[PDB]
RNA sequence: AAUAAAAUAUUACUUUGGAUAGUUUAGUUUCCUGGGCGAUGAAGAACGCAAUGAAUUGCGAUAAGUGAUAGGAACAAUAAAAUGUGAAUAUCCAAAAUUUGAAUGCUUGAAAGUAUACUAAGGUAUAUAUGAUAUUCAAUAUCCA
């Protein structure tokens, strides 16, 4: 056989078939535009940014 | 020999202190009933959410609260709004339930993270041991062609 080694052979590997959904949890996304941005910040040294360096 | 500043003595009032008296939404013991947790994720820890909160309380990205059922007019420190077309309040109920934690894909120091499969992001599954069934295999281990 040209080979001293003996491995553990190669056998069928099926895929998971679970037979009833494992969670309902409803697919919505909790972290949308709205969520991700909390309010802009209105401070005066955050103010001074947007008329030359164009930043919010 | 002499004065009463100091010193001493009693009473009244004031002061420092908090005993004494009155009081209790706190405890101690005994007895009665139960002794009802968790991979459908427990107990514990962390972080976060009130119009103005630091703690505490309640709660979990639906945040000092949502729906349903009872409940009937409030709350209050200050404004606002909503309100018998239903305010507070209550519940063995329903929806929701962040990071961890037996913690369980892999790693975890105070570590930021990260692989595959299924349904760019999001959400599930994948630890160890283990009972049953299906399935693919290994061993000339016993025969046998």
């Amino acid at each position: 056989r040209y080979t001293t080694a003996f491995h553990r052979p190669a056998t069928k590997n099926a895929a998971k078939a679970p037979k009833y959904p494992r969670s309902l949890k409803a697919n919505r996304n909790k972290m949308d535009e709205f969520s991700i941005i909390k309010f802009p910040l209105a401070t005066e040294t955050a103010l001074k940014k947007i008329e030359d360096h164009n930043t919010l």
